[PDB]
Formats: structure tokens, C-alpha cells, sequence
């Protein structure tokens, strides 16, 4: 089976949410043909020379992951956009574009974030193309950590547009999406390329974790209590 | 493994649903230890004398998998409350009551359909105790056929109540609930017994259909589309 993940927000505020990453990293991840994580890893991230020792913590498990056979990929979030080939580096994932079309078992499938899908919200729009800006990155990240922390500090969910979605299908001549961002775990049905297709949704991870499984034959979502 | 399913609200005008459920019981059911269905089966039921070929077409669907050594078990709905015992004999499906506390390998987990848990619904609640008033039933059923269709053909969802929730979970001594009818999948994580419990609600069958799967270390809430 190849597995995706998507909105764990993981933040040193929530331990509870990184000892059930941590659970599945070393039990499902490692049956697993590949580990896909679809954004919003992380609450935050101010660039890979952070010290906070969570980011190591998840760096050494993804990487022990990789290191059993399992390729672990990352697409990145509105949240964590920054991550960069310093932490892929230390976790041994390989960092994919913002839209990659994969072919499982002779499927194919698009994968996104699920942010680009948004387009009700021209507030988050604006946000995310001068994020994206690479002179603006870099601006930041040139600066000492001290005063990124501090700009973060004080930066302290619309759904998908239906049409979007349909467009985003439709440039891949796709009839499978997978993504996260919108928190609303759900399978639903629409038509693209004059077909039947599939958009599911992955959840975010508080009281549950949530996995696409896509095995040969199925496409499964499935929600897991941490109750161990 | 243990399968639960529910809200199939299965009828002549959704055959697509129809096709999708005897999948389920000619894949998955096959594999697994029981199958217990959690109510709203089918999207009415006026009696077992109904001659509906969809009622004969599911029943036989059952008893096969009945048949091959997978126990099928039944908890009325709001929907089918009239599902008797002439059913239960076609289905070779066990009727059980409106609450269950099971013991799955070990774990401890309460059944229900759900409605009694929508306390906040008076209107609903009242119309429930009329028609689980044994004397009420057994009049419409002593009715001609095509009386009782007339009467449904008149007759053309609110959530839990949190403390009604706390409540069951309580008098039953779980940690474990799974439920239906209120159409909202979800896992939740509550406090009952001064300890962590989680109710687990399955969803209808439209797009998708649902499954709790409890395995000796694992539940979860599986959602599939119908693709194939
Ligand atoms: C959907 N998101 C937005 C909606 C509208 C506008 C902006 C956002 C958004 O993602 N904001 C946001 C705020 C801070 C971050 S950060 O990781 O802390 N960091 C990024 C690098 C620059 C400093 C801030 C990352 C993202 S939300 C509500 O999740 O924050
Ligand atoms: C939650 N449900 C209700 C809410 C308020 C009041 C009543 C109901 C309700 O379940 N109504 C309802 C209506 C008809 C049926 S029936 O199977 O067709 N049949 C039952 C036997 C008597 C004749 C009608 C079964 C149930 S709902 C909105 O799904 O119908
Ligand atoms: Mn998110
Ligand atoms: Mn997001
Ligand atoms: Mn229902
Ligand atoms: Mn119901």
C-alpha cells in the first residue's frame, strides 16, 4: 500500500499529537510501499537552522523510515512552505512540487496541499503569492532567528472552490485527487474528463489521525483514535 | 477482523448504492469474523410480507455471506424498526437490541443505532416511543399491503446530545461506542468513566460507503468510494 498524510500541525504545545506520529512512523509507515505527506507537517517553521528540538525528534523518525525501505516525499503546506533541503536532508524525504500526478499500481492520481484550490479566499491568494516569492524567502530567512521568531509571534479554514478542483483534474486528465489543507475528511464524487472522478480529503490530526491507503484494487480513507 | 456498517438507506430508486453494498458482501464481508449492521438497512419498511424484489435481492446477498461462516447481525433503525422475524429467517441475520456492549477480542465497545442518543429532537423522540409501542406496530401490520403503502407514501437529522452520549457510555461501562443515523463519520474522543473513551459514527452510503473495522489492536473508520 502507498500512504498519505496530511495536517498534523505538529508543535511542542501538543505531544500527544507527536507520540501518535511517532506510533505510526514505526508501525504502518514501515509496511509501507511509500509515505507520502501532503503539507502542513509542521505549525509553523521559520527555516531549517531552527534548534527546536522537535524538528530533529521527526527528522530521525522519518529518516529511520526512509532507512528501512520505505521513500518518504513532502509537499508542503500554507504552514510549513519553508521547509527546505537542509531538513530533507536530515529526515530523508525528497521534496516534491506544489502538484505532483503519481501512478500507483497503474492509477493515476494528483496530489496537492489543497490551499491552490481555494480561490474564494483572495486574502489567503495574496498571502501565499508573496510567500512564494523567492526574494521574499530569502529576505526572511537572512535574517537572524531571533527576529524571525519574533515575526511569527505576532502573525498571532475556507473550503475548496468546487471549480478548482474540476480545473486542477482536468489539467492532469486525471479522475483521482488526493490533498488535505481544508480539514474536512470526507470521499466525494464529481465528473472530470467527461468521467466519474474521485477527490478524497485527508483530516487533520487532534483526537484522530487520518491515511489515504491506495493499494492495486482500493482507495481507502481512514480515521484511527491515538488510544493506545 | 469485525465489521460495522450502517445508514445504507438501501431502496429501488438507488440501485447504484445497491450494487456497492453487494460488493461489500461478496469482498470485504467474506473476510471478516462478523458483520454487524447498525441500522437504517433500508430507507423504509412497512413488514416482512412487503414483496419488494430489492428486500429478496438483499437477504439472499446476506445469506451468503451468513452462508460462508460470517455471522450477520441487526440493529433496527429509525428507517426499519418493522424489520422482523420473517427477515431475519431470509437474511439468516441475528435481530439484536437497541444496545449492545460487545466484547472484540478483549475490548469492550457499545452498539447502537444512534437516535436514542439525539435527545434534543422531542418532536423525533415522541414519534419513536408511538412506534415502538408493540400494540401500534402490530395494527399497522394486521393493515392490507397496499393500506400500509399508502400510509408511508403520506408520510412524504439532528445530532447527538453530548450528555446523552456521556450518559450510555456510562451505564454500559465502555470506553467504546460506534453509532450511525446522524450521517456525520467522524471519531471522537470524550471523557466517561474518568477515562478516555471515543465514539466512533459511521456514515451513510451515497458517494462512498463506510466501516468500523476493530481488529485485536486497532479500530478504525474506513471510508471507500465506488469506483470499480
Ligand atoms: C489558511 N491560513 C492563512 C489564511 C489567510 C492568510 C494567511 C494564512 C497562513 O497560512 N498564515 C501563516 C502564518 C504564519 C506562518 S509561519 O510558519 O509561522 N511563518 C512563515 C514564514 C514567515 C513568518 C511566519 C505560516 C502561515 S491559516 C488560517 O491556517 O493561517
Ligand atoms: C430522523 N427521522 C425522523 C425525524 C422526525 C420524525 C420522524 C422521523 C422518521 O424516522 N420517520 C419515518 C417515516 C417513515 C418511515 S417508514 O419506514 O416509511 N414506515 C414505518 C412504519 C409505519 C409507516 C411508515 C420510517 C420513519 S427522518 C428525518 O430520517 O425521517
Ligand atoms: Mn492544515
Ligand atoms: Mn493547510
Ligand atoms: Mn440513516
Ligand atoms: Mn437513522
Amino acid at each position: 500500500a502507498t500512504l498519505f498524510i496530511a495536517d498534523l500541525h505538529l508543535q511542542t504545545e501538543e505531544p500527544e499529537i507527536t507520540a501518535g506520529f511517532l506510533r505510526f512512523l514505526q508501525g504502518e509507515a514501515r509496511q509501507a510501499d511509500a509515505l507520502y505527506i501532503l503539507g502542513d507537517l509542521f505549525e509553523a517553521w521559520i527555516g531549517d537552522d531552527d534548534p527546536n528540538p522537535l524538528h530533529q525528534q521527526i527528522a530521525s523518525a522519518i529518516k529511520a523510515v526512509v532507512d528501512a525501505g520505505v521513500p518518504c516525499y513532502f509537499i508542503h503546506g500554507n504552514r510549513d512552505f519553508l521547509v527546505g533541503q537542509r531538513f530533507a536532508r536530515q529526515s530523508g524525504m525528497i521534496l516534491l512540487a506544489e502538484e505532483e500526478r503519481l501512478d500507483l499500481y497503474g492509477r493515476e492520481v494528483l496530489i496537492m496541499h489543497g490551499d491552490t484550490l481555494c480561490t474564494d479566499d483572495q486574502g489567503y491568494l495574496a498571502f501565499r503569492a508573496k510567500v512564494h516569492t523567492p526574494w521574499i524567502q530569502r529576505l526572511f530567512l537572512a535574517l537572524p532567528l531571533f527576529i524571525r521568531h519574533r515575526i511569527a509571534a505576532r502573525m498571532r479554514i475556507m473550503d475548496v472552490n468546487p471549480q478548482a478542483v474540476v480545473d486542477a483534474m482536468e489539467r492532469h486528465h486525471v479522475q483521482w485527487l488526493i490533498h488535505g489543507h481544508t480539514h474536512r475528511p470526507a470521499v466525494h464524487e464529481l465528473q472530470a474528463n467527461g468521467q466519474p472522478a474521485w477527490r478524497v480529503v485527508l483530516g487533520a490530526w487532534h483526537s484522530e489521525g487520518s491515511m489515504v491507503k491506495v493499494t492495486p484494487d482500493d482507495v481507502e480513507l481512514i480515521h484511527f483514535p491515538f488510544h493506545h
